[PDB]
């Protein structure tokens, strides 16, 4: 199945920057959700769910298609939370109804990552919606109490290496886990709607303690007050994925580049772009553009 990108016609740059600007300067006025974090994390959790179900092998799943606005993909319990990120971006659709609802929900994960003083992320437009029965069905997501085989094995499906993974891994910075959401709760670190290395710093600097938490389910708890899924601790016990999560740890640049490039792949999976397709977009911030 081949999906080729198809620019909202007569679209350019300057189109997707002001969309951009608009989802950067509501994520500036709603600041009070969630204790005051922001929809930035929830933004870039919903541009990586409606992207990882994509499936390599048959081109299933994938952004392209903006399935997410469908109930079946909506009500998954993985993406239970993220309809808090649906209805931010719904006030963006109504003023921008051009653009393509996979465009729109890869485009807040973009804004967000940078608004919070992320790299930037290239972008490209071209996404399509796709009717209701191309939707994923529920299940393509991964799971977080489980071990670092797993999550190789996992991300092979994502067409992702262990530097991919791990650099992706760095979101858990942002935001944190809601026990209604997911059975798990806490954040994971102090910086949490900053974009920076400090999932690295932490896994490798804190005393983590394997506790059981109020929804019966393990997570790695520091007396900071932070924790780590199962699944971000496996980092640190498989000796492949330690070597990666010291390399970023040390080196706040390279996590920068290699996240950004992890993130662009990531978004973009299952796309076929056309040879004469326009370039990458890179957005600039409100802060660069003095709004
Ligand atoms: C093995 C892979 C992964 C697992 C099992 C996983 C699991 C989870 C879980 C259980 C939560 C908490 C949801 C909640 O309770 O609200 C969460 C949060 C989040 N995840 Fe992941 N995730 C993984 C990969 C990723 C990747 C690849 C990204 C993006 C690059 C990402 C970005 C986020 C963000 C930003 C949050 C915070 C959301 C908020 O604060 O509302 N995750 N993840
Ligand atoms: O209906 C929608 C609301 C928010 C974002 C979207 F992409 C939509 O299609
Ligand atoms: O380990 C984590 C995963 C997602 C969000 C967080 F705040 C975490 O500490």
């Amino acid at each position: 199945l081949v999906h080729v990108a198809s620019v909202e016609k007569g679209r350019s740059y300057e189109d997707f920057q002001k969309v951009y600007n608009a989802i950067a300067l509501k994520l500036r006025e709603d600041d009070e959700y969630d204790n005051y974090i922001g929809y930035g994390p929830v933004l870039v959790r919903l541009a990586w769910h409606i992207s990882g179900t994509w499936d390599k092998h048959d081109n299933t799943g994938g952004s392209y298609g903006g399935t997410y606005r469908f109930k079946k993909e909506f009500n998954d319990p993985s993406n239970a939370g993220l309809q808090n990120g649906f209805k931010f971006l719904e006030p963006i659709h109504k003023e921008f109804p051009w653009i393509s609802s996979g465009d729109l929900f890869s485009l807040g994960g973009v804004t967000a990552v940078q608004e919070m003083q992320g790299p930037k992320i290239p972008w490209r437009c071209g996404r399509v919606d796709t009717p209701e029965d191309t939707t994923p069905d529920n299940g393509r997501l991964p799971d977080a109490d489980k071990d670092a085989g797993y999550v190789r094995t996992f991300f092979q499906r994502l067409n992702m290496n262990d530097r991919e993974v791990v650099a992706l891994m760095g979101a858990h910075a942002l935001g944190k886990t809601h026990l209604k959401n997911s059975g798990y709760e806490g954040p994971g670190g102090a910086a949490n709607n900053v974009f920076t290395n400090e999932f690295y710093l932490n896994l490798l600097n804190e005393d983590w303690k394997l506790e059981k938490n109020d929804a019966n389910n393990e997570q790695w708890d520091s007396k900071s007050g932070y924790m780590m899924l199962p699944t971000d601790y496996s980092l640190i016990q498989d000796p492949k994925y330690l070597s990666i999560v010291k390399e970023y740890a040390n080196d706040q640049d390279k996590f920068f580049k290699d996240f950004s490039k992890a993130f662009e792949k990531l978004l973009e999976n299952g796309i076929t772009f056309p040879k004469d397709a326009p370039s990458p977009f890179i957005f600039k911030t409100l802060e660069e553009q003095g709004l």
